[PDB]
């Protein structure tokens, strides 16, 4: 028993760490230039937060962030990695002649032993919609190793949500589902499953990007301060919203993105996944409503987005929304574990 | 516990049956017109093999093949399905007014109880390169329920292999692996992992289609007779080959496809996934050599393809090949579980 094993189905964990054991998957993240370059910038431009310091890298993967901490002058970097990627990180530490400074520790951060407390924790634990993968909890957990007044890079995370209109995306779900609305598919009446098919498609958050013109109101922001938050704070995430509609139209759902800030002694550096910013491997995420809501400019769209952590390293998403002026309401349940990857 | 649980890692099984629980995935198979239409043809044109007979459908999914057995006049059809798709099949059986003839039985065919021995077993248990998923073993296992001189649909399966030349494919995989040849990726020397990266990328069989002109020799055929084979026969599959090269050039690997035959009392019907035939959702599969072999027209390319079943419902593929005239040899290990889907 650890904190990780207690919150995670073994079958989910096996698949998860298998995925990250692939060099190709580490490469995918590494080649996201906005991601990798911003981390390097955050670390190097805040060199005083690393110079002669003790560092923990939570989920080091290839080791890339630990190498940046080394470039910034860290004395010692504990690089923790639970997948078989830990073996490859070790190879790189030796080939880059950094054995005196980067120590790879294979295992889950919730299960390993560190020899000493650290000045600063670095990690890239963000998933889709920020919270997917539940690795933010591992990052917060790692604070048991943090010296008092130690730092976290990133320091804070902001989730943004905004209502969108996208009639073509909405309609696409019914078109797919209507495969089932055939009374004689090779002589078989499939129609009884059409509703189940619709339900299945609407349960998948949509991962892709979009034009900012689809957004119908200024975003609402939910902030997690990684210096102050406890792991338990991420088990149930309640995001109330009150959108003041800037455009009239049919609201088909809520769009999500996230930013993180590295609040260093020299400067604050932001990594944004917003649709106004260059694209990242996180794209953006949209959660559809099964019934859209009509709203006019100046109306208020109010409700709650409730994210409930599950044992498959993800979240059950519940979105309830109403147009206050008409009482028209929509209620939606989504499975963040299994998004629809729409981008092309 | 059961023959299934003994040969299968739980984490693999969970993911596998989750996949097939999706209506979208059942739809993907159902909409393969060559697949679904050829099954219907095989069954209906051999109506005497079904008329007033008892049938087992191994892995019924939506129920579609059981409906075809019903159309052909079967008295009773036991439709076994281990995913939650079984519940959707039940719905269709009721909505098609076939409750008197199709009996859905939720569970693994190696764990359920059938009330009764059967005249004929129908299944679509073919994966990529025929053997992926190890469902052919469940199909063979189901023969414990088959009456003496009962039939199997499909009855036999042929795997074809042929050498191919495709420099562009080769270079694409090598280009991706060569990400890890860089001496200064954001200042970090990745080159110590280049060999491991080549191994990983070359370990992935390539799923897509191709022009038949890339083939350098007539195919070699390996046949599995489903009437006679035992599940244990699929644990280690040894396919010797001796290709008489028709064209001179660089051999970049072996291409694989498969056919199955439904040997009925009225006629034999073939389902082919060959690159000479209309495309199916199985496409074709190519196993690259890390280093290509030069051969001249008239040379012999000889060796063995060895498929060793693993607990992740797939196979470790070993391909050893040599050009007899020069002694040039290539030895390759591939992981059929995790193919590169290139057609997308
Ligand atoms: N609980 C955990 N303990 C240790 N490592 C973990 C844990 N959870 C996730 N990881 C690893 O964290 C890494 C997360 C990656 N997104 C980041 C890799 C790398 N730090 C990079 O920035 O490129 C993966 O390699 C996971 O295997
Ligand atoms: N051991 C097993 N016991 C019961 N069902 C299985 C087993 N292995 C695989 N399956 C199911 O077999 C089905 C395989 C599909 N290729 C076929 C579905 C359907 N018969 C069709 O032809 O459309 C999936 O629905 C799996 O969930």
């Amino acid at each position: 028993r650890s904190v990780f094993s207690e919150r995670t189905e073994e079958s989910s964990a096996v698949q998860y760490f298998q995925f990250y054991g692939y060099l190709s998957q580490q490469q995918n993240m590494m080649q996201d230039y906005v991601r990798t370059g911003t981390y390097q910038r955050a670390i190097l431009q805040n060199h005083t937060d690393f110079k002669d310091k003790i560092v923990l890298d939570v989920g080091c993967g290839s080791g890339i962030l630990s190498f940046f901490a080394a470039q910034a002058g860290a004395r010692k970097i504990y690089a923790v990695e639970a997948s078989t990627m830990a073996q490859h990180a070790e190879v790189l530490v030796k080939s880059n002649n950094l054995t005196d400074r980067i120590v790879v520790i294979p295992g889950k951060v919730e299960e390993v032993s560190l020899p000493e407390q650290v000045d600063i924790i670095i990690s890239e634990p963000m998933g889709y919609m920020l919270f997917n993968e539940r690795m933010l909890e591992s990052y917060l957990h790692a604070k048991k190793y943090l010296k008092p007044s130690g730092n976290m890079f990133p320091t804070i995370g902001d989730v943004h949500l905004a209502p969108f209109t996208d009639e073509q995306l909405y309609m696409e779900q019914f078109t797919k589902a209507n495969f089932w609305y055939q009374p004689s598919f090779h002589g078989v009446d499939l129609s009884a499953l059409r509703g189940a098919a619709v339900d299945e498609y609407f349960r998948q958050p949509v991962v892709d990007t979009f034009d900012i013109r689809i957004l119908m109101a200024k975003s609402v922001k939910y902030t997690v301060n990684f210096l102050e938050a406890k792991e338990g704070d991420l088990h149930r995430i309640e995001i109330p919203f009150k959108f003041h509609m800037l455009h009239s139209g049919l609201v088909h759902g809520l769009a999500f993105w996230f930013d993180v800030a590295f609040i260093g002694s020299i400067m604050t550096v932001w990594l944004s996944t917003a649709p106004t910013e260059p694209l990242t491997h996180w794209y953006q995420v949209r959660c559809l409503f099964q019934s859209p809501l009509f709203a006019k400019a100046g109306d208020t769209l109010s409700g709650t987005c409730l994210l409930i952590a599950n044992k498959r390293q993800s979240y059950d998403i519940s979105i309830v929304a109403q147009v206050d002026q008409t009482g028209s309401k929509s209620s939606n349940l989504l499975d963040l574990k299994n998004p629809f990857f729409r981008y092309t």
